[PDB]
């Protein structure tokens, strides 16, 4: 969510 983070929050 508001960018990329690995696939825990995205």
């Amino acid at each position: 969510l508001x960018x990329r983070y690995x696939d825990t929050m995205y």
